[PDB]
């Protein structure tokens, strides 16, 4: 998983709390 800020897709539920924001975690 990956914390906010790093980066993100659009819904690969990457994001290790949140998801996908502004581009970014």
């Amino acid at each position: 998983c990956k914390g906010k800020g790093a980066k993100c897709s659009r819904l690969m539920y990457d994001c290790c709390t949140g998801s996908c924001r502004s581009g970014k975690c």
